[PDB]
């Protein structure tokens, strides 16, 4: 809990992982957490993704040389007391002024 997150709570939670020279880098939902390996699903590697999309990834923490959880799952359920956009989201490019239409 205060260092090593390792359990059930995380499941479903969106984290990259930085693997060693030789594994690369892949990002993708955990579908299963235990102490010895991580498993994700939907295994997108190098940016592009992987054609076992279906196919879930297992890779052993002893191999995985750091992770970052990206999108923690969601507490407050937010009854539309902001607009429908999120800053956490990536912004390619900032929209100046409004458009004529919105929505």
């Amino acid at each position: 809990g205060a260092m090593g997150p390792t359990d059930q709570d995380w499941i479903g939670c969106a984290v990259s992982i930085a693997c060693d020279e030789v594994l690369g880098v892949f990002q993708g939902l955990i579908k299963q957490i235990s102490a010895e390996e991580i498993t994700i699903v939907r295994a997108f590697r190098n940016g592009v993704p992987l054609r076992k999309q279906n196919a879930e990834v297992v890779l052993k923490c002893t191999d995985i040389r750091s992770i970052d959880l990206i999108e923690p799952a969601k507490q407050d359920l937010d009854g539309h007391t902001a607009p429908p956009p999120v800053v956490n989201k990536p912004t390619p490019v900032k929209l100046p002024h409004f458009s004529n239409i919105l929505g």
